[PDB]
């Protein structure tokens, strides 16, 4: 058996083909087992509609999830990614840095 804690990165991207659109991303990497719970938050509340949830593995024991959706951030909103996994005794909340 192997278990590996996810690394979690939260960032925003503009697709170059539609630069006015803005996507909030949670990249959850190198975890095992694959069982996981991942939400994007807006001021502490789960975002219900996340349009993209892309899972892959490299080695049979290394998983990668890109969890992202279109958003419209304002300076006064707080965005984050919340991850639950067997390796995390408490849910891990990673805040979006506005400049990322």
């Amino acid at each position: 058996m192997i278990q590996r804690t996810p690394k979690i990165q939260v960032y925003s991207r503009h697709p170059a083909e539609n630069g006015k659109s803005n996507f909030l991303n949670c990249y959850v990497s190198g975890f095992h087992p694959s069982d996981i719970e991942v939400d994007l938050l807006k001021n502490g509340e789960r975002i219900e509609k996340v349009e993209h949830s892309d899972l892959s593995f490299s080695k049979d024991w290394s998983f990668y999830l890109l969890y992202y959706t279109e958003f419209t951030p304002t300076e006064k909103q707080e965005y984050a990614c919340r991850v639950n996994h067997v390796t995390l005794s408490q849910p891990k909340i990673v805040k979006w840095d506005r400049d990322m």
